[PDB]
């Protein structure tokens, strides 16, 4: 992955900086690490990052709490995840189209409002690419591939990007994905684009078809010292779940149609040592069952705005964000964060950060079939502690933090409903590492994650305590190998068998992948990967064979 201190990112404040000027934990995955990593889900890529815990239908705890308190956007906006589902429908979303992945750990509601608690993960779809490039796989389980993308210069001012794929997985899940972006520039400051993209998505489970898609159109202004944005997005799908003997419009079938409009304003200005930013954001999402008619549906609807700061003074580094949304649903809550970084020598640095965010209920977990109308928001406290250095050729940082979660809702599988779990802490570790042994290339991560009820001291379930994340790369005779090692711990969860039902503790899993490339040509590369190498039942031993074709 991209360890550099040096490469911007854009999902801290909106606009870009250097990451190691954000003062949170960042990781950044680009389109060549899922390439080589040879991922055919956005779940393979997440499992790889630090404090992510992805068991496979899929399990995700993210520094202990489920994938839902991590605020998931596709290029900066909000990705509609407030389905039945919640989001459980990430996995729906096309690896085809993931050219990159920022993802920042710690709260950023202060950024971007609800359900940033515990961190950020923005998917973006663009990249600076120019050329053709043809790819196909097959694999265990029936697995098909292929893909066309081109990026096409049309005049110094305007790039158009597009792209099509083809996605099938034992009929288990077929996906078949377009996307078409216009990038350009009206003069050397003012900038516009206008992307759309949607996919089709059967899964047999009981049927499934999930038609999305997804517009968004913006303008910028990149001045010397003033940069601003302007976007808007419209996202749609329908989505029928039914049993195929009956069809689609069978008593029992569903079908779900949801909107998400955004309207987002961002500026951000370079002021002393720093910049300072402020911008204002309306978003609603909207879901309307079997008929169409929205009269029998419900929307959600929030505005909000925020302010964030960042500032060098001499050693130390100022960071900081506030944020008051409108709920319409929940009313107002504001949310702020600041942290400080003293670089005490040169190379080394303590950061300390604190910061509230929530999460409010969204249409899914308030009406749909999983949830409960009377959920109420969950609010989180953050405080954090770390310490990265530069040694000897070692990039490494650890932290230690604490999340106190009011009214934090869980899921019981048990039940199938959310349920308020009350007041949770999370006291966490976060340990990375990259570093390079002549050849080898190494990147590690270990996490520990202590869940808990605040007031009772009891284990929250499902969750495994110890995560360790190694990745070993080399290129050897212009072979290029991946070696992924991942442990996930210990974890409680209910023997439901008897009455009255045990707490249970469930062993880790050690997980082994072997992935390979050779650039047969300059043109031609051809990967292979074998996932889950000591075919460990704990979803066994998987092979995939694959070729990109640049032109």
């Amino acid at each position: 992955q991209d360890t550099s201190p040096d490469t911007l990112v854009v999902t801290a404040n909106r606009f870009e900086q250097p990451r190691s000027t954000v003062l949170a934990p960042t990781t950044v995955v680009t389109r060549q690490d899922i390439d080589r990593w040879q991922s055919t889900s956005v779940n393979d890529v997440l499992r790889r990052l630090p404090g992510v815990d992805i068991t496979q239908l899929s399990s995700i705890f993210i520094r202990g709490t489920n994938a839902s308190h991590v605020l998931v956007l596709i290029d900066g906006v909000r990705l509609n995840l407030a389905g039945v589902s919640g989001s459980a429908d990430l996995s729906q979303f096309p690896i085809a189209l993931v050219q990159r992945v920022e993802y920042i750990r710690g709260p950023r509601s202060a950024v971007y409002g609800s359900d940033a608690i515990g961190g950020v993960v923005n998917i973006i779809t663009t990249r600076d690419e120019p050329g053709t490039e043809i790819s196909a796989g097959w694999g265990s389980n029936s697995y098909q591939n292929y893909d066309v993308s081109t990026q096409q210069q049309l005049g110094d001012k305007t790039r158009v990007t597009l792209l099509g794929d083809y996605a099938h997985t034992h009929d288990g899940f077929l996906s078949k994905t377009l996307y078409g972006a216009l990038e350009h520039n009206f003069t050397d400051a003012w900038s516009g684009f206008v992307r759309g993209y949607g996919y089709d998505n059967r899964t047999n489970y009981d049927t499934r078809k999930l038609y999305s898609q997804s517009w968004d159109a913006g303008l910028r202004y990149n001045g010397e010292l003033i940069k601003s944005q302007l976007i808007t997005s419209y996202s749609h799908s329908k989505d029928y779940n039914y049993d195929p003997h009956y069809g689609r419009y069978d008593s029992s079938a569903t079908l779900d149609e949801m909107k998400q409009y955004t309207v987002q304003w961002a500026n951000n200005v370079i002021v002393g040592h720093g910049s300072i930013g402020a911008g204002v954001d309306w978003q609603k999402q909207t879901t309307t069952p079997g008929t169409g008619y929205v009269e029998d549906g419900y929307d959600q609807r929030n505005t909000g705005i925020y302010l964030t700061g960042l500032q060098q003074v001499g050693d130390f580094t100022f960071e900081g964000a506030a944020r008051s949304d409108d709920n319409s649903q929940f009313g107002r809550h504001g949310t702020w964060q600041t942290s400080a970084g003293w670089e005490f020598i040169e190379g080394y640095r303590f950061i300390a950060s604190y910061g509230t965010s929530y999460k409010a209920p969204n249409l899914g977990q308030l009406y749909g079939f999983y949830g409960n109308p009377n959920l109420d928001p969950e609010k989180s406290k953050q405080w954090e502690g770390a310490f990265e250095g530069l040694t000897a050729g070692v990039n490494w940082r650890i932290s230690g933090y604490r999340n106190d979660v009011s009214d934090l809702i869980d899921y019981d599988d048990h039940t199938l409903k959310y349920y308020n779990e009350g007041k949770a802490r999370i006291k966490g570790v976060e340990a990375t590492a990259n570093f390079d042994t002549g050849p080898l290339t190494h990147t590690v991560s270990y996490d520990y994650v202590d869940a808990r009820n605040a007031i009772t001291d009891t284990p929250l379930l499902r969750r495994a305590k110890q995560q360790v994340k190694y990745q070993l790369d080399w290129q050897l005779y212009d072979f290029d190998w991946g070696i992924t090692y991942q442990y996930l711990g210990t974890r409680y969860d209910k023997d439901y068998s008897s009455y009255p039902y045990q707490t249970v503790k469930m062993g880790g899993v050690s997980l082994w992948d072997l992935a390979v490339a050779y650039p047969v040509t300059s043109h031609l590369t051809v990967r292979g990967k074998i996932a889950n190498l000591f075919d460990k039942d704990y979803a066994g031993r998987e092979y995939t064979l694959s070729g990109s074709y640049t032109f």
